[PDB]
Order: structure tokens, then C-alpha cells, then sequence
DNA sequence: GAGTCCACCGGTGGACTC
DNA sequence: GAGTCCACCGGTGGACTC
């Protein structure tokens, strides 16, 4: 559970344990002795808790401490079972922490999407826990989907074929002269739910935890939407970075710039909203970096590439910021 | 020296050791116990060896073990001196192995400039080690400076003020909109040697090795050209990245784009040349990533990044840069 | 000395394929 | 299980300000 528990932990099967001893069955070409089982970790620590949608103690807790709990629980497990034999590299803890930050934050934005959708579809505004009721007038045509995008994803595969053919035509044009414009992905995309699904129920059900099924439910979600989204219906893009360094700033800025070149400049959509979430910005230089104008719009004919760098204090605040974003962004979508 | 020597290690002053025990002088907030003294490590390993300008064995040696040599020598020192206590985080090795890649590569490029420059200026073509006498026609006006740029640098600071005013006016434009266009820096720039220096001997001398004074010479070199470089006179920008990860590819792509927008777009420079050197592209496909078109081009066309180079040996890096200079300075009326 | 910033990258856990 | 790929980031050594 969120708070470590020796019993909860002995209840776990060997393959469900947050630490996976691989000393005697090793990743070839790696010294890795113990594996941080991040899915197992999300399961144990957040099996019953979606921060922002849980106890007041957790929703109001410093988000850094929320995101860090999985690794602390795993570290405890490892110490119980292996005592001073327990060694994980800091890069292990780095990788897992980054992935937890993204997944949990996505999960919180998922539940926000549920509650908002439920409201848009003329049901109630739920209220355990309580969040100031959104003011925008409901309509099922402005439900949103929260898509944590997978490793390797190409966000272009979200777009309706007609939009994809526009980009493909444009890139084939470049490829003849040995040039390109590859797209990768933000970590997460909030998109306007396709009509065809506006009556589907999964998009309105808040999950209770990041149990393996719900992890799957969440990380598979993008599949349901591939090929179905209009250019102007990609509402928000997010990059998660648990901490920043000056060198680790650029992937979102670059990708936001390309999203704009393509969605705005080639497909006539409105401002592409792309933001960066961090728990540890390490000075103020990132905030200045992200004041950069969108390059495409500059050199042609104007706003910033990255709308904001957000440092969520608590899960509740991330939930609040997103509702607020939806209330405000979804009034470009007609009821 | 390059090959580890217990002798040479014991004759080092305590402040010159490659490993610095900081267990009882612990760094504010860090559990680090021993530091990889990278400047000492370079003094030691490459004190008398600039790869590509040393023995043919080192020149033709696989660049990864060249660049890996200082860390290996440091671990040797730490284990001999602190036995079972010597522990160093992976991330320390990571950091130092990175700066070493960059510093040493910039030192190879420095010596190529020195030979190049010495040719341009009439003194003929040095010949140990052997490289292909560039074919282009010598001229003091086609000399170059190789500027390893320091952490925190703003490459605009290299431009002549007239060029810098154009940019600041452009950003005042934007600042009024709640906008900016911040510039950072490539890891290194090659600029046309300013006329006022084209007779200075220091730009024609090849360093024997990365002694500390030589490190400071190379790392300080940019101060001297600050404010003197015309936009078109930024010949090459290089980002060094010892290895790649798909997320670690974008700073130089982005900055290439910003440079291209500023220099080509607002200052009328030619195509700005910007490459990325790596020793380890595998597991990514950065080659595809770096085929991206310049976003300026597209708006108002060429690649942002001219190439991902993977130098197999220091000799090849020397060779490629001679090849490059020989071609790129057709543009300069010498 | 004490504190802050800068930019370095390699060891990761999981998706994917046989 | 063995191999590849993908995108995670935190622990660094040195320059800096005071
Ligand atoms: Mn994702
Ligand atoms: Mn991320
Ligand atoms: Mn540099
Ligand atoms: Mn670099």
C-alpha cells in the first residue's frame, strides 16, 4: 500500500515483489543484481491510491514525496529480504522514478478526465474528493481523452488519415532532397474524445489504483484513438521530467516546435498547447529556456513553443490545474 | 602518461592525483567520497599525447579506448592507493568521460587548426604525422580558431557588436510579446581567425599535450574572439556526445535551428554547419533524427545537423576536419 | 567556505521479437 | 531467455558569486 507494510509485502507472490533478484539469472552485459520492478511497485504503492483522488493526507502531501514513495518502499523490501546484499544503482532509481512520475501524473490526469467527462455527459460533478465544480456548460462533444504515449510512439499516428496524408505529402517533398521532419512524441496527449466514443463508459470511470489492469488500461489507451483525432483536437501535450538539467530541456521544446510547424502551419489548427511538468527545476534557467518563441511561426508569420513549465506542489494541484485547463480550453469545442 | 605508470603516479604532488579523497572534506550535500580529478587525469593521461598527433599506434587506436584511457588510469590509481575503499559512482565516470571526449576532441581539432593555419600563412605543411596536404590555396585570411566553449556560454557573445545589436533588437521585438529567443551554445565553434590575429603565432602552434597550461590555453581561447567574429565566419559548430540516447539528441538539433534562424535568417550568413560527434550511436536512430530539415528554411532548405559523425580513431577525426576545412574555406576569399 | 549553477552521460525496466 | 530498442534522470567536477 502507500505506506510500506510487511504483511502486504509477504502477501505478494515472488513475481509481484517490487525487488526482483536476478543475481543467478542476469541481464547479459549488465552487472544488474536486483531489479526495481516498477509495475509491481506502482501496483503495491498505488494499488489502492490515485493521488489527488485519495485521502486528504495524500492529495495534499508534497508531490515529490508521493512520486518517491514507490522507490522508498522497494528499497525497504529489498533491505528486509536481502539486508546488506541489497545494491541498486542510482540510475535504476533514476529510471524508475522518472517513469513513476509520468505514470502517476497521467493516472491523476486520467481520473480528472473521467470526472470531467462524467460531467460533460450530463451526470453529476463527483465530490469525494472535492474540487471546485467547473463552470463551462456541459456537452458530450467536449469530453477529453488522456493518452499516456508509449516509448517509440509517433504522435502523428493519432491523426485521421486525411491529416496524416497532408504531413506525409509534405515530408515526401523533403525526402527527395535528403531531408526529413521526423516526429516522435510528448509523453502524454490529452485529446478530444472522438464522437464515435462519446457514449463509451470507460472514459468516465475514475480508476481506484494503479493495479496491473489499470496500468494496462491506461498505457494501452492511445491504441483506441489512433487514426481518430483531428489536428485541432490534440488539446494538450505534456512532457514529464522529474528534475531538470540544462541539457535535458530540449526534447519537448524541439518536439513542440515540430507539432506547431505541422498542426498549426500545415494543418491550420489553433495554438498547440505543450507543457513541461517537473518536480525539481534547479534554478530558474529552465523557465527562461521555455519562453522561446515557436520557431516555425517566427520565421514564417506568434506564440511560445512551450506554454509553461509547471512545478506541481501536490497531486491536488495537478488535478486543479488540469480541470482549469479543460474548463478553459474546451470552450473552443462547440457543445 | 597514456599507459599507466606507478612511477609517474608516485612522483605526482598530492594535489595532482587523479583521485582526490574528499571523505573528511565532504562536498555540501553529496555522498561522494573520491573525486575523479578530470583536469589532473588529462594532465596525466595526455600530458605528452594529443591523439592523432602522437604515435601512429595512438593515432590509429580505437577512439573509444583513447577517450576511455583516463578513467581507466584513474581507477588504477584509486584502487592502488585506497585498495578496497575506492568507490566511484557510475555518474562520475559518466561526467568525466564526457568532458574528456569533448576536451580531447577539441585538442585534436586545435592541432589541426595549428597545422592548417601554419599552411595558410606560408610555412608549408607539417608532415609528422602524415596527413593529406590540403589542396586549397594558402592564405592568411583562411586561417581558423577552434574554440571549445565553456559551460554557460552564449554563442552570440562571439559576434561583432553590429551583429549582436541585430539580435537584441529582434528579441526586444519578442520580449514585448512575453516571448524570447534564448541562445545557449554548441560545445565548440570553428571561426575564421579575425584579421587582427591572422599574424599571431599562437594559432599556428600545436600543443604537445594537455598539460594544465595547455588545457587553459584551449579552454580560454574563446575570450579572445568574443566580439570579433562575423556571422558568416562561424564555420562549424560541433556538439560532442560520447554516447546517444534517443532523449539526449535534441539540444544540438534545437540550437542548430536557433543558430540557423539567427545567422542565416536575420544576419544573412550562409548555411550554418553544425555536426554531432559520438562514439556510441547504437540503440538509437539518431541518424534519422538528424536528417530533420532546418525549421527556419521550412518557414522562409537544408538540414539543421549536417551530420552525425562517429570518429573511429583520432587520426580519422584529424583527417575529417582537414577534409572539412579544405572544402569549407572555398567560401573565404583568401 | 558555503552555496549555486552548468552540462556531462550510462545503467537502467519494460516493450518487442524470435 | 537473449537480444534489441527506448527514454528515464541523478550524481557528478569545475566555474562561479559572495
Ligand atoms: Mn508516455
Ligand atoms: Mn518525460
Ligand atoms: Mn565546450
Ligand atoms: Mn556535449
Amino acid at each position: 500500500p502507500f505506506t510500506y507494510s510487511i504483511e502486504a509485502t509477504r502477501n505478494l507472490a515472488t513475481t509481484e515483489r517490487c525487488i526482483q533478484d536476478i543475481r543467478n539469472a542476469p541481464v547479459r552485459n549488465r552487472s544488474t543484481q536486483f531489479q526495481l520492478a516498477q509495475q509491481n511497485m506502482l501496483a503495491y504503492t498505488f494499488g489502492e491510491v490515485i493521488p489527488g483522488f485519495a485521502s486528504a493526507g495524500i492529495n495534499g502531501m508534497d508531490y515529490r514525496d508521493v512520486i518517491g514513495r514507490p522507490v522508498e518502499n522497494a528499497v525497504t523490501e529489498g533491505t528486509h529480504f536481502f539486508r546488506d546484499d541489497f545494491r541498486v544503482d542510482s540510475n535504476a532509481k533514476a529510471k524508475v522514478a522518472g517513469d513513476i512520475f509520468e505514470i502517476v501524473s497521467s493516472a491523476v490526469m486520467w481520473n480528472c478526465a473521467a470526472r470531467w467527462n462524467s460531467l460533460m455527459v450530463g451526470e453529476g460533478w463527483r465530490s469525494q474528493p472535492r474540487y471546485s465544480r467547473p463552470t463551462l456548460s456541459p456537452s458530450p462533444r467536449r469530453q477529453v481523452a488522456v493518452l499516456n504515449l508509449p516509448r517509440s510512439f509517433d504522435w502523428v499516428s493519432l491523426l485521421v488519415p486525411e491529416s496524416q496524408e497532408v504531413i506525409e505529402e509534405f515530408r515526401a517533398g523533403l525526402r527527395k532532397d535528403g531531408l526529413g521532419l521526423p516526429t516522435s512524441t510528448p509523453d502524454l496527449a490529452v485529446v478530444v474524445l472522438p464522437e464515435e466514443f462519446q457514449n463509451d463508459e470507460m472514459w468516465r470511470e475514475e480508476i481506484a489504483g494503479l493495479t496491473r489492469p489499470n496500468q494496462i488500461l491506461l498505457s494501452g489507451a492511445y491504441q483506441r484513438l489512433q487514426g481518430r483525432v483531428q489536428p485541432g483536437e490534440i488539446s494538450l501535450a505534456v512532457a514529464f521530467k522529474r528534475s531538470l538539467r540544462s541539457d535535458r530541456l530540449y526534447q519537448p521544446l524541439y518536439e513542440a516546435n515540430v507539432m506547431q510547424l505541422l498542426l498549426e502551419g500545415k494543418l491550420g489548427a489553433p495554438k498547440v498547447e505543450f507543457e513541461v511538468h517537473t518536480l525539481a527545476p534547479e534554478g530558474t534557467n529552465a523557465f527562461v529556456t521555455y519562453e522561446a518563441a515557436s520557431l516555425y511561426g517566427l520565421a514564417e508569420g506568434v506564440h511560445r513553443a512551450i506554454r509553461e513549465l509547471y512545478v506541481p506542489p501536490t497531486a491536488a494541484d495537478l488535478a486543479r490545474r488540469f480541470f482549469a485547463f479543460l474548463n478553459e480550453r474546451m470552450e473552443l469545442v462547440n457543445g
